[PDB]
């Protein structure tokens, strides 16, 4: 009944999790784990693997590498146990396409059945008091049936992902199925359209791409606040602000500092196009004037002042900053490729008496009487640095959670 560790969601930071517990159980004790994810059936960022997309990291930098080459889980491994390994490596790229790297994850996630539940949503955590101390946690979830289970455990780690952000003008359309955020773009994406896509990033880039490609009678308009796309900056120096070493470092500064830190190295990860997609949407522009057919638009330094739902379709009032003029267009639909948040409170509502920054080790700092480890991953940008919300330091974060959890459960 009572559970060493149960997780919040069972994506790649938790999977990366129970790969290191697994490190540890033969020397240290296997413990009682359960990770409830409540897709029914994983994909990673499943609705968002269109032909196009690329991993924007090295595949090195997968589940188990940065600590342990020799696991068994390693992407190298994974090649190699799918007969795959000859082929990808005449390849030559670092980075495999999503759709491979969503496999790899599912493929590692199918080694951890006893350990992992589907379909299940946690909805919330609660303290179960004995003697006015907190001794363990009631986590409520409700499966794809609509049945309510109720579990208890000695410790638990928060790993839900981000949540999709949505600009204010565009929260009265919430539940019109002609606006969505591009998190759920193969869902709605599966005849002259005209379609609009919110954003200047990755995601933005990647719709108008396969819009372009894949949707023939769409004509696309990125619709940013920006002036321009901006390229992602991978190159080898700033890269360093990843290594598991930059976690020590932004953790010791003081806040001023780290934010300093932030701003700085902000376009190694946000509001930046892998340079490569940037020159191919370029040339799709280019063309348009080779051709004198403009079927898209790129519509920089551009704000919607306001969306309204007509019969017609989503009507936006876009401001254009570089002449201060407001014109008015009618599309089939709005792709908000906005980006996420990072803040999850319902959840840990019940617990809020209790709470505090984050430690080192990635544990809520909790008052005397809650006896219980609480870890949170992914929500900690502003103190372990941009490799955060990432792939880059999973195996390391997960040696150091899992030692933590080891040490607190000891
Ligand atoms: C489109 C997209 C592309 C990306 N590409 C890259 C990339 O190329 N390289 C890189 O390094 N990073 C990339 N990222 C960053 C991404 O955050 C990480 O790669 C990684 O997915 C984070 O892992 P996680 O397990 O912390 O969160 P997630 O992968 O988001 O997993 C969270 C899990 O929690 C589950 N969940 C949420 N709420 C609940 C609940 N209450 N109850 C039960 N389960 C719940 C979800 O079903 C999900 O499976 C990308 C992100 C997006 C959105
Ligand atoms: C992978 O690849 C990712 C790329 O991420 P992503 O493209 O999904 O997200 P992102 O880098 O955060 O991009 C968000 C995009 O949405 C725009 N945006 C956010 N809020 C907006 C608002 N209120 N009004 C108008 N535009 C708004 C941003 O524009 P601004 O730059 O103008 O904020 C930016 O172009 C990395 O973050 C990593 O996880
Ligand atoms: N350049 C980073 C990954 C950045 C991912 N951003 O989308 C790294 O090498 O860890």
């Amino acid at each position: 009944v009572v559970h060493d560790l149960i997780g919040v969601g069972f994506g790649p930071s938790n999977i990366a999790l129970a790969i290191a517990l697994q490190e540890r159980a033969q020397a240290q004790g296997a413990l009682e784990v359960l990770f409830l994810d409540k897709q029914g059936d994983y994909r990673w960022h499943g609705n968002t693997l269109v032909s196009q997309s690329e991993l924007q990291i090295s595949f090195l930098k997968d589940l188990v590498s940065l600590r342990n080459p020799t696991s068994p889980y390693s992407f190298v491994n994974y090649l190699h146990k799918h007969d795959r390994l000859v082929d990808f490596i005449n390849l030559g790229t670092f980075y495999p396409c999503r759709m491979e790297f969503n496999d790899y994850l599912r493929w590692v996630a199918s080694h951890f059945q006893e350990q992992s539940r589907y379909g299940e949503e946690v909805l919330r955590i609660e303290p179960m008091l004995s003697a006015g101390q907190v001794e363990a946690l009631r986590v409520i979830s409700r499966n794809a049936d609509g049945e309510e289970l109720v579990r208890t455990t000695r410790a638990l780690v928060v790993s839900p992902g981000g949540t999709p952000r949505i600009p204010q003008v565009f929260r009265a359309l919430k539940g019109d199925g002609r606006v969505f955020h591009h998190s759920q773009y193969l869902e709605h994406m599966a005849k002259p359209m005209k379609i609009a896509i919110i954003g200047g990033g990755q995601s933005a880039a990647e719709a108008f791409i396969d819009l372009n490609d894949s949707y023939p009678s769409v004509q696309a308009d990125m619709i940013l606040r920006a002036s321009a796309l901006k390229p992602a900056d991978d190159s080898p120096f700033v890269n360093e602000v990843f290594a598991p070493k930059f976690t020590d470092l932004i953790y010791s500064r003081e806040h001023a500092e780290r934010e300093r830190l932030l701003r700085e190295y902000h376009n190694t990860n946000y509001s930046v196009v892998d340079t490569d997609l940037i020159e191919r949407i370029y040339g799709v522009f280019y063309r348009q004037k080779v051709s004198g057919i403009p079927r898209h638009a790129f519509r920089c330094m551009t704000t919607v002042e306001r969306a309204t739902a007509t019969a017609q379709g989503i009507e936006l009032a876009l401001r254009d900053a570089g002449s201060g003029e407001l014109s008015v267009e009618t599309y089939d639909a709005v792709i908000l490729a906005t980006g996420y948040e990072r803040q999850l409170r319902q959840l840990l509502e019940p617990l809020a008496e209790y709470l505090g920054e984050i430690g080192r080790d990635y544990r809520l700092q909790t008052d005397e009487r809650c006896k219980v480890a609480i870890y949170a991953q992914g929500f900690s940008q502003a103190s372990h640095g941009l490799s955060d919300t990432l792939l880059s330091v999973l195996p390391v974060r997960a040696e150091e959670i899992s030692g933590s959890l080891y040490q607190h459960l000891k």
